[PDB]
């Protein structure tokens, strides 16, 4: 495509399943879009993957702008288990999108009064698993389990933000202290306990 608008239509797409091919990535995303109505004109808006498979990201290319922003919607869809994290590259300038999707919650968990930060979670359980776990109480609003910045792997912790800031409460009451196996959860205001 244009390369005057090659930084406007790339993303960076974190968190991705361990082993997964460029090629399954792209007909993920194709297919999610147009699927989901996504696009803006027939045939498929992603053009390129490029997995570094050291680190569990990749940049897709998009055959449009418009379309581009549009994927930033998609930040938080579930892949194989997985919280897919999507962002713009560091280097683009510019690109809201403008139409939200539903069933995807956002990874971008902000630092507010109602985010919640929760502890003692079993380390095997994936992105999909513990966010069920917390959908009980209500909808989410943003949601992102920490990983290992070396194996991709779940650090036994997560931060979310429920959609009703009522629920941070009854999600509190209930959860906090839980027993899972050996681990005892912590739920509480991320604030709390904040670096």
């Amino acid at each position: 495509g244009s390369q005057m608008t090659r930084q406007a239509r790339r993303l960076y797409v974190g968190n991705i399943p361990f082993g997964i091919t460029e090629e399954a990535m792209m007909d993920f995303f194709n297919a999610q879009m147009r699927l989901g109505g996504l696009t803006q004109a027939p045939g498929n808006p992603v053009l390129a993957v490029q997995i570094n498979q050291d680190k569990n990201f990749a940049f897709l290319e998009f055959r449009s702008v418009d379309e581009t922003t549009q994927a930033m919607a998609f930040d938080g869809i579930i892949f194989q288990g997985q919280s897919l994290k999507i962002r713009r590259p560091h280097d683009y300038q510019p690109e809201n999108p403008s139409v939200y999707v539903p069933g995807v919650v956002s990874t971008v968990v902000p630092d507010s009064a109602h985010k919640l930060f929760i502890g003692g979670l079993p380390n095997y359980l994936n992105d999909d698993q513990v966010k069920e776990l917390l959908t009980s109480f209500g909808p989410l609003k943003a949601f992102n389990l920490v990983k290992d910045s070396a194996t991709g792997l779940s650090k036994g912790y997560a931060f979310c933000e429920y959609v009703d800031i009522n629920v941070t409460d009854q999600a509190i009451a209930g959860l906090n202290g839980m027993q899972l196996g050996d681990k005892k959860l912590l739920v509480q205001r991320a604030s709390v306990g904040a670096k």
